[PDB]
């Protein structure tokens, strides 16, 4: 047995690594949505570069699960990492529309794992959540949701147009 | 009787409590203004930030109001306050148009009082309003009237693309 | 329906906007409690500023309360401010057990939504309450009680010196 | 009764009074391990350097509680202290085992308080708790048992020689 | 037999034992004293802090004399330490009279080790206590006598006028 | 047709692709290796640092590839990712053993694409290899080797020892 697991239910442990795949996956959906909006043929680098950072912020999340995995004694699980859903990710507002679904299904494990956790009273596992989690996706979700609001209001007739003012003037670039 | 008070009439205080409500019932707009443009699914930052302002500076505009109540030996009274004239703001031109007829409510009870103050020959009542708020008002009035013809030139036939240009391009945004 | 909207319900939304609409009378209850304390025939400085910094605190955390609103995708809903009980407090005394009074309403307040979001399972409104308001309650509670002590110890048979010794040694002045 | 406390059970302030004399306990318990490892014919400086730090710690700990105590009204009540379970601690890795057997102890009696604040509904004490003790506890966990597992792989055949190296090479000496 | 040790009586070596039993006690009254001044219905933090700092005053006495002890090579024994004399400290008179009697027992049982010292023909052990304990303890029972004296002039028929001036005027508090 | 490609066969971008998966499942295995170090029933924090750089590494050669594909106007396209070959990896020493197997692969992989680059005639991509990876590769696999050759010394007839040595003494540690 382990010699500092205490109060670290098998099920939590078993969800932890379920999550750090789901996490593993939005990281690589997000690896793939940059690439393609660096294509020659789309090129909006503002765009690009949102979910770029966006790969990155979620392999730190898998990382600091499996960190905490280690802390609390139990074991990570790597399972095999399925490709993103697209092969071509289609307007700005179509990846914007993906990347909000996508989170929301994060956020949604994030709450079935607080569920858990509260069920089976481990409050360190809550508490973890609470801390690097859920406001984090909370505010993600929110900037999301702000986009599609200016992207959808950009559209009107002529869309080349808006899809590029977004670009320029909402997202960080060079 | 008060120690300090002179040549301070009753009428001019009760108008000064008056005004008093009226400048934080223009603040409660002001704030409910900036949180409607902070909503998800209206998302202008610019105007939200614009609105947040006047919201402070009308609240900074009570206490001036009600400092100087105490300097003079008046007593502050304080009043109910009422809710926003609404719970949803429209446009930014139809928010713009709401604050420009909210700010000539403002100014006419600036002159009101000035013109009390006037006849009832109180010269630090009348120099305290124009010291403090008659060109602030002047130039906040001027300031709106400007932005309404910005917004109106923008409308055109693309609604959406003018009301975020002009958020993007005149209002101040992080 | 909402395009961020998640695991919140309309209940808990409902009781923010009443939370909110508290603290924003609680903010004015302190403008009140601080003008008094202004005025020439009170005059008591540091009293003054006590109660001013407290509607400055009050009406920042209906302000966070309001972010966390439209975070989470629900709608900023605002109601009528009541004025403040009392339009003089009496002594620094019966101005300290009023502000107790009012806090204890605050964080039973505070207390009844964090039961409703755990009732409802939204950790994300649970840990919100925990890591910006209940504890910033308990230590203003903690410091007004200190404060009652030590005002009451100084009332002895010389309730005059002792009031102003308090405003002087204890509270913060120019 | 007390003019602060509000939602703060009597249970909870028994059990709090308890974990403090648990942390100054096991505060003890360190003070006599970093002092046998100072013994001249013992002669472990960085052994000696990890308990001393770790009874400053737990000091630290019951003051935190006591300090919280005092916030919610409670009354912060001390019982007699018990000497540490033995008067020598034997070779390094007998003493780390003693101090993760501790440490597990303290771990559970924060883990039991939690769920009783949970029962009583007293979200402060709760979050108290999350914020102060338990990460904090899984952290050092979490160290005794690398500590150990390297202590372990050290004794081989030659068991002075290993823990030399290990006090030179791991712990933290001048 | 121990490889240092080199005139170092038994008799020395368990008199240093109990004398740390005795500082690890006051040190234990020290911290009861400081949190009964913390509660909210006392809320002296002059008061408070001085009693804080005593603890830490004293634990540091009961560092030195178990680092002498090994140094010498006598070993430390510890025993369970008993709780502090009352649970509640009455008025700062009280609590400073309080203080005087436990400095002065602590000063008399230095005296006695010193005496021991001096028959066991230890100049070390004098020299020791000499340098490191006696004149603190005089300094310290001097600066007692100071606070009870002005303690003691301020009580007249104003008590809780008198202890709260004490209080602030000659504790250092925030 | 792309408006960029030029000299670029779909052969290459085909093997470039492949080339990406290899590199993104060795920065998984990687990732594994570094956290199985971590376990608090294995505790080689030198060894585990040397696998999470490792893993980075990885990433950030299949993202130097992914730019290369885009400015030679080859399309991105991704595969499921599997999972590394073990759950745990035995020793340092069978953890560096599989590391230069897994590098000798990639090694190969980046010859054939050389290969093949030489047999397009395109000379880019054989620079591009040439500039970005293969000297890297041969650095970091006579730096493997090296670590090979000195953990085997080190094994010796006390295993455990040696390991905990190397770790210490050669690889980079807090
Ligand atoms: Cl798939
Ligand atoms: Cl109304
Ligand atoms: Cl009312
Ligand atoms: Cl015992
Ligand atoms: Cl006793
Ligand atoms: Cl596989």
């Amino acid at each position: 047995s382990s010699q500092i697991r205490q109060n670290y239910s098998t099920e939590v442990e078993a969800a932890v690594n379920r999550l750090v795949n789901l996490y593993l996956r939005a990281s690589y959906t997000y690896l793939s949505l940059g690439f393609y909006f660096d294509r020659d043929d789309v090129a909006l680098e503002g765009v690009c570069h949102f979910f770029r950072e966006l790969a990155e912020e979620k392999r730190e999340g898998a990382e600091r699960l499996l960190k905490m995995q280690n802390q609390r004694g139990g074991r990570a699980l790597f399972q095999d990492l399925q490709k993103p859903s697209q092969d071509e990710w289609g307007t700005t507002l179509d990846a914007m529309k993906a990347a909000i679904v996508l989170e929301k299904s994060l956020n949604q494990a994030l709450l079935d794992l607080h569920g858990l956790g509260s069920a089976q009273a481990d409050p360190h596992l809550c508490d973890f959540l609470e801390s690097h989690f859920l406001d984090e996706e909370v505010k993600l979700i929110k900037k999301m949701g702000d986009h599609l609001t200016n992207i959808q209001r950009l559209v009107g007739s002529q869309a080349g147009l808006g899809e590029y003012l977004f670009e320029r003037l909402t997202l960080k670039h060079d």
